């Protein structure tokens, strides 16, 4: 089996990407945020506190002939940005891009934080990290990928995120037309439940490459690139007028700037993030201060290769017995 679905940025900044997912019988299509940094498939639902729903499409299990309550199961999750949701659990048929899983745990939100309510374009999350992070209690549940894995032609999925454009999530195959050159694979640690890997270093613009190990996670659910303070200072030092603002909550730069590229290492290979990708536009509407797409991971406790980095590459999430990540230019 394979699946292939288009993923679409939610706004002009590429703040997140949504992918249509069919749930239930007859199908209920919800637009979910595919998140390689978490392991819960949760949705806005007919159970979500009415005051916390603002435009989202909801899943109504009572309208699905295949929905089953997973009796006694609850879930509760918190994300690195302070958002959260919780609720109860159904099993149902879930399809992504033509790939179907029966008996998938669909976590129905009773509560979501304000950040989810205020984002009308995201109907829930589909976690793609390791199932050891799944929050369902008392019986932990598997991710859509882990349930699909044995059926897939190859135990892989790929992320091909667009810059200000749609992209693709594929399951079970590697589209050799979707990238240039070769794919460089690198080791993954599953010890923290993430797609955790070690970059071999970085360069700023046309500068020399600095060989240095940077542990971090490949996270499609995080917008920006979060790296050590040393690395981030070295990047923004090349932008006249850039500074870290405690009032705004990170590095800002004059909107009149042209940003340098940022290169990160994958083994002996190099992925170049164009400078344009690092522009997140005015900090408030009409401002001449712009928000940076490379920020410090200080305080977060992990480095995060979020969408700013991942969208510069074709990314293979290899879920074989020994997991690996692959990166190619595109
Ligand atoms: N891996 C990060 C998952 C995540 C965490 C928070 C959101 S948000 O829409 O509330 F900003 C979205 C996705």
């Amino acid at each position: 089996s394979t699946g292939s679905a288009t993923t679409t940025p939610i706004d002009s900044l590429d703040d997140a990407y949504i992918t249509p997912v069919q749930i239930g019988t007859p199908a209920q299509t919800l637009n979910l945020d595919f998140d390689t940094g978490s392991s819960d498939l949760w949705v806005f639902s007919s159970e979500t506190t009415a005051s916390e729903v603002d435009g989202q499409t909801i899943y109504t299990p009572s309208k699905s002939t295949t929905a089953k309550l997973l009796s006694g199961a609850t879930w509760s999750i918190s994300y690195g940005d302070g958002s959260s949701s919780s609720g109860d659990v159904y099993t149902d048929t879930v399809s992504v891009g033509g790939l179907t899983v029966t008996g998938q745990a669909v976590e129905s939100a009773k509560k979501v934080s304000s950040s989810f309510t205020e984002d009308s374009t995201i109907d829930g999350l589909l976690g793609l990290a390791f199932s050891t992070l799944n929050t369902v209690s008392p019986t932990q549940q598997k991710t859509f990928f882990d349930n699909a894995k044995a059926s897939l032609d190859s135990p892989v999925f790929t992320a091909d995120l667009g810059y200000h454009a749609p992209g693709t999530y594929n399951f079970g195959f590697i589209d050799t037309t979707a990238y240039t050159g070769s794919i460089t694979y690198t080791a993954v640690s599953t010890k923290q439940g993430f797609w955790e890997w070690t970059s071999t270093g970085y360069a700023v613009g046309s500068g020399t490459f600095k060989s240095t190990s940077i542990d971090g996670i490949a996270d499609t659910g995080t917008t920006l690139l979060y790296l050590p303070a040393t690395v981030v200072s070295a990047y923004w030092a090349q932008v006249s007028g850039a500074k870290s603002s405690s009032s705004v909550g990170g590095y800002v730069f004059p909107c009149s700037a042209t940003l340098p590229s940022f290169t990160f290492g994958v083994g002996s290979a190099r992925i170049v993030i164009p400078g344009d990708y690092i522009d997140f536009g005015p900090i408030s509407t009409g401002s001449s201060s712009c928000f940076g797409g490379i920020q410090s991971s200080a305080g977060i406790g992990i480095n995060i290769f979020g969408d700013v980095a991942l969208k510069a590459a074709f990314v293979v999430f290899n879920g074989a017995t020994t997991p690996t990540l692959g990166f190619a230019s595109k």
